[PDB]
């Protein structure tokens, strides 16, 4: 898994749970190959991560559901 560090509690990101989303890899990455995400941080996460969870009605939307 990927551990996205945060001073209020790290967030654990699992690619397995994120297969079969619109755009597939390009939902989060510039390319189909993937890689590190230079823009990663609070602004990125609270837009893109939370945004999709709300759009799909699936996944964590409250602070402590991500930050542990
Ligand atoms: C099958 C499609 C995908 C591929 C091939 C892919 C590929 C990759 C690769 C190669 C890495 C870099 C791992 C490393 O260097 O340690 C990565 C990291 C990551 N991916 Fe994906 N990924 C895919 C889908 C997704 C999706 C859909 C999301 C969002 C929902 C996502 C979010 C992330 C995040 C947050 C990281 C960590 C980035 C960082 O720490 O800078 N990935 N992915
Ligand atoms: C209102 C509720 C939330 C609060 C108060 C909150 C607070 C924060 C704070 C203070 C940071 C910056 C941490 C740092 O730089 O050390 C951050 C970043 C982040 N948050 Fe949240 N957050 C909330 C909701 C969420 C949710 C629901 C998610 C998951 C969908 C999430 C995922 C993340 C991620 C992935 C980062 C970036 C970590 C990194 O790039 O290393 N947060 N958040
Ligand atoms: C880096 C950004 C993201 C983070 C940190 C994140 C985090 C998470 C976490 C922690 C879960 C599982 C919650 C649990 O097991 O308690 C989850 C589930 C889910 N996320 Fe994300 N997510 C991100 C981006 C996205 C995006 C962009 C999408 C849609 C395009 C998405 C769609 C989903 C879906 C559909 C689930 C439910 C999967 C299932 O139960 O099979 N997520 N996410």
């Amino acid at each position: 898994v990927v551990v996205l560090e945060a001073k209020n509690g790290n967030v654990t990101f699992d690619h397995k749970k994120h297969a079969g989303v619109k755009g597939e890899c390009k939902a989060c990455h510039e390319t189909e190959a993937g890689g590190k995400i230079a823009g990663m941080g609070k602004d990125w996460a609270h837009k893109t991560c939370t945004g999709c969870h709300k759009e799909m009605g699936k996944g964590p939307t409250k602070c402590g559901e991500c930050h542990k």
